[PDB]
DNA sequence: ATGTACCAAATGTTCAGTC
DNA sequence: GACTGAACATTTGGTACAT
């Protein structure tokens, strides 16, 4: 990298792992629950970039997929995820950490000598 | 938009913005003038996009292309930087505080939310 | 650290497809 | 109507160069 802000891909990825941890969710949840717990700030992810955050994820062998089934009364199917490489979910959640520090120097070092 | 971060390219801009109100923005090696101030934190950008930061504001005309003394001196001629719409770049400064700010906030709740 | 010119990467829009 | 998915295309950044 040139070292710029952390991308929306990564900053997405580490909220699904943050999630998994407190609760086993599918895909539209974790969006319902992004784009209010971030409304104020004026984040509003969508639901595609969310998904391939946790496709990569699977990629990465962080995460895997469970087929169940949901309580909408349709008697539909929901996808859930599950830690595959808990090791996988640390050190990433560590390379994060690094990032979203530099990041946070860059903003208040910008916010410093231009205003 | 979604409303992430700040843009790399904002993000130069800005600086850009204000060393021409510091009158601190004169001569070719932009790149390195910028790549001292970041080294610290490890954000390092490239040659290209500076120019496209720097030449950004030329064609938009905030900026000015001009040819003065070497501060101090009797021949030797430099590259200076001035306001060609100061309007436009007050303007577009104020739109960065807002962009700045709104990214602050995103990056401490990520940091709180998950570490 | 010019200025180009062609490359790769990040991510929003729209649609495919199933309940 | 709630859910999972992915091509496409843009807006962008990066590499490479001779200069």
């Amino acid at each position: 990298s040139t070292g710029f802000l952390v991308k929306q891909r990564a900053f997405l990825k580490l909220y699904m792992i943050t999630m998994t941890e407190q609760e086993r969710l599918y895909g539209l949840k974790l969006l319902e629950v992004l784009r209010s717990e971030f409304k104020e700030i004026g984040f509003k992810p969508n639901h595609t970039e969310v998904y391939r955050s946790l496709h990569e994820l699977l990629d990465d062998g962080i995460l895997k997929q469970i087929k169940v089934k949901k309580e909408g009364a349709k008697l539909q199917e929901v996808v859930l995820y599950q830690f595959k490489d808990y090791e996988a979910a640390k050190l990433y959640k560590k390379q994060l950490k690094v990032e979203l520090d530099r990041s946070k120097k860059l903003i208040e070092k910008a916010l410093s000598d231009n205003f």
